[PDB]
């Protein structure tokens, strides 16, 4: 399965089922400074899933290892976000991860063993 631009479409695909994901709710616009007036302080680099689809679409990701850094982003900002592992908001990025983590890992081996076919002789 030796297509190099497979990817975009996986990623596409996988970011709709993000989006009906109620957990993804949290996370589908970036976050309102009036209602959290210190987020700067704490989150260098915000990130939400409408970013990452707009960079997507824009044809703005080289590789699905970028996307997957964006959307990791997301995540980590959650958890340094958080005043608590017991949270509602930190628990849902949790649950989100773990269904990102597991539909991501074959569209990253598929393009790298893609890349690795274009490069074999
Ligand atoms: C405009 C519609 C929602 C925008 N998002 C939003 O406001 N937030 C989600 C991300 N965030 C957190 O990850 C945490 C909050 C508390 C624990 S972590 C801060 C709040």
């Amino acid at each position: 399965s030796y297509d190099i631009q497979a990817w975009k479409k996986q990623c596409e695909e996988l970011l709709n089922l993000i989006f009906q994901c109620e957990d993804s709710e949290p996370f589908r616009q970036p976050v309102d400074l009036l209602e959290y007036p210190d987020y700067r302080d704490i989150i260098d680099t915000p990130m939400d899933f409408a970013t990452v689809r707009e960079t997507l679409e824009a044809g703005n990701y080289e590789s699905p290892m970028e996307l997957c850094k964006d959307v990791r982003l997301i995540f980590s900002n959650s958890k340094a976000y958080t005043p608590s592992k017991r949270s509602r908001i930190y628990s849902m990025s949790l649950r989100l991860s773990a269904f990102f983590e597991e539909h991501i890992s074959s569209v990253l081996s598929d393009y790298k063993s893609a890349l690795r076919f274009h490069k074999r002789n």
